[PDB]
């Protein structure tokens, strides 16, 4: 039985390598990266890899690994795949700590935006889970953290963290990743994954996916709003992707917006993670 080594970049920057048999399934990989985790809420997850236009893709836990990768490496990340609009429900602190980290990723990458204090509220929370409680013997009016918390480091933002961390005195791991994730829960990017596209008059927009539905970025200002009960269908076919917006009460007919994206594929991308997340938070 010919086993192919796979090579997964996990959410504290560490590299996890195992074996599975060349003909496996996505989740056979996925299980093994989970066990490895401690990692038992697994819905949330997922593994991403990249494909030969250097685009994220999700590996399909339900499709052969090589018919994804086909020509690629068997490198892939460990990622969220559905932010959970309140971690608060989850049922393992271990489930919080993984999506903190994934968070973390998305701050400092940008992905996420976030205001001075939130960024220096977000760092003091991640400190006081990792060092513990505030200590000036490690810290001077010169300290500099070796937490990465935001896309551009100033002297500012480290000084407003220590000074925010040692308000958490005695606050435990658990507790602190809760206060994380309570904050990070209510940025308007969390959880919003965004795809470049064009509407129907060629105009530049972005698409985000998340949880409460499908968002059109027109701009900073005029963002329109799809809650996933709004969405009946949606499709794609060449570069094209497409929506079915319900009729308004005493309306005769759904609404069609068309949307054209990069190529086919980045349409496909699209769709796939529109369905996945409808059905997802459809039983959320
Ligand atoms: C370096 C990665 O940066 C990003 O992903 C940001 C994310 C936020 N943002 C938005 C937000 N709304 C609509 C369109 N774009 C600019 C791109």
């Amino acid at each position: 039985p010919k086993s192919m080594q796979c090579k997964v970049i996990l959410l504290d920057g560490s590299e996890y390598t195992c074996d599975v048999e060349k003909r496996s399934r996505g989740q056979v990989l996925f299980d093994k990266v989970c066990e490895h985790l401690n990692l038992l809420e697994k819905d949330y997850f997922g593994l991403t890899y990249r494909d030969a236009e250097n685009q994220k893709n999700w590996l399909d836990p339900a499709k052969e690994i090589k018919k994804q990768v086909r020509s690629g490496a068997w490198h892939f990340s460990f990622n969220v795949k559905f932010y959970p609009p309140d971690p608060a429900q989850l049922s393992e602190d271990i489930t919080r700590y993984y999506l903190c980290l994934q968070l973390r990723d998305d701050i400092v990458s940008g992905r996420l935006p976030c205001s001075f204090v939130t960024l220096a509220l977000l760092g003091s929370y991640t400190v006081q889970s990792e060092l513990g409680d505030y200590d000036p013997d490690e810290c001077g009016s010169d300290y500099i953290s070796e937490f990465r918390f935001a896309p551009n480091h100033t002297k500012e933002l480290e000084d407003k963290v220590i000074e925010l961390h040692k308000s958490h005195r005695g606050m435990t791991p658990a507790e602190a990743e809760m206060h994380f994730l309570e904050n990070a829960k209510k940025l308007s990017m969390y959880g919003v994954d965004l795809h470049h596209a064009k509407d129907s008059e060629g105009v530049e927009i972005m698409l985000g996916v998340c949880a409460s539905g499908l968002l059109i970025y027109r701009d900073r200002l005029r963002i329109n709003r799809f809650a996933w009960p709004k969405v009946l269908k949606i499709s794609y076919k060449r570069n094209n992707f497409y929506i079915k917006i319900r009729p308004g009460e005493f309306e005769q007919f759904e609404s069609t917006i068309g949307f054209k994206l990069p190529n086919h594929r980045a349409a496909k991308r699209l769709w796939k993670v529109c369905v996945e997340h409808h059905t997802f938070f459809r039983l959320l």
